[PDB]
């Protein structure tokens, strides 16, 4: 219920802030299915920040919830696949915490559009 171009500006900036939290660059490109062959036996919808960028620029996020849903998939897929005592699981918890705060801030800025 606002103009497209500003909303997308906000989502691009939000996506950059989320990517900045992935300091190890483990969430920034699809999981390499060539290196992890059992990945899709548990993960129904892989997600990553590059795919989110592509979706954003294809006009596939037209509300904040659709954007936040794909972010949440990045986190939940990693929590699902990895044991708790791993760097990967711990990284997803960190991203959930740090990324959640980025998202709330961005949602506020959207309410004003
Ligand atoms: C979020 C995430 N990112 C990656 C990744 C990026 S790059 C790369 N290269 C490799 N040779 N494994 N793995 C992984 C992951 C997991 O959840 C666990 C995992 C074993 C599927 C591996």
């Amino acid at each position: 219920e606002m103009q497209l171009t500003p909303f997308l500006i906000l989502l691009r900036k939000t996506l950059e802030q989320l990517q900045e939290k992935d300091t190890g660059n483990i969430f920034s490109e699809p999981v390499p299915l060539s290196e992890v062959p059992d990945y899709l036996d548990h993960i129904k919808k892989p997600m990553d920040f590059f795919t989110m960028k592509q979706n954003l620029e294809a006009y596939r996020y037209l509300n904040f919830d659709d954007f936040e849903e794909d972010f949440n998939l990045i986190v939940s897929n990693c929590l699902k696949y990895n044991a708790k005592d791993t760097i990967f699981y711990r990284a997803a918890v960190r991203l959930r915490e740090q990324g959640g705060a980025v998202l709330r801030q961005a949602r506020r800025q959207a309410e004003k559009m």
